[PDB]
């Protein structure tokens, strides 16, 4: 299930396996619209959806895959090294993985701290 997100900025789009409850639950909630919410070299949005079972947790993961971030009601895109590792790009909390950036890779170095996020479901 594929999901574009643009901004001001730029662009991205993420595809997002759906075996997962939350993708099927986000599929009532799209488009939707959110602040770029920035934490070093990640940005996460405040989702509509809530949900916290998580199907395929990790404790990190590459620079181009995507997690929800169930304790906060918050997306993940994961883009750089953190501030929060030393070996690993390591998340802030065991996040499942269950999308992967599959565009936008160094679009995401130039948004802001608020560049209004409009994300719709891709394949337009």
């Amino acid at each position: 299930m594929r999901v574009e997100l643009l901004f001001e900025s730029g662009k991205c789009v993420i595809d997002l396996n759906e075996e997962y409850e939350v993708v099927k639950l986000l599929k009532e909630k799209i488009p939707f619209e959110s602040v770029v919410n920035t934490w070093g070299e990640e940005i996460y949005f405040s989702t509509p959806v809530n949900v916290q079972k998580m199907e395929n947790p990790r404790e990190v993961v590459e620079i181009g895959d995507v997690g929800y971030w169930p304790p906060g009601k918050a997306l993940c895109l994961f883009f750089g090294k953190t501030p929060m590792s030393d070996d690993k790009i390591q998340p802030a909390s065991a996040v499942n993985v269950i999308g992967k950036i599959v565009e936008g890779l160094e679009d995401l170095k130039k948004i802001k701290d608020g560049e209004k996020v409009a994300v719709r479901f891709a394949s337009s």
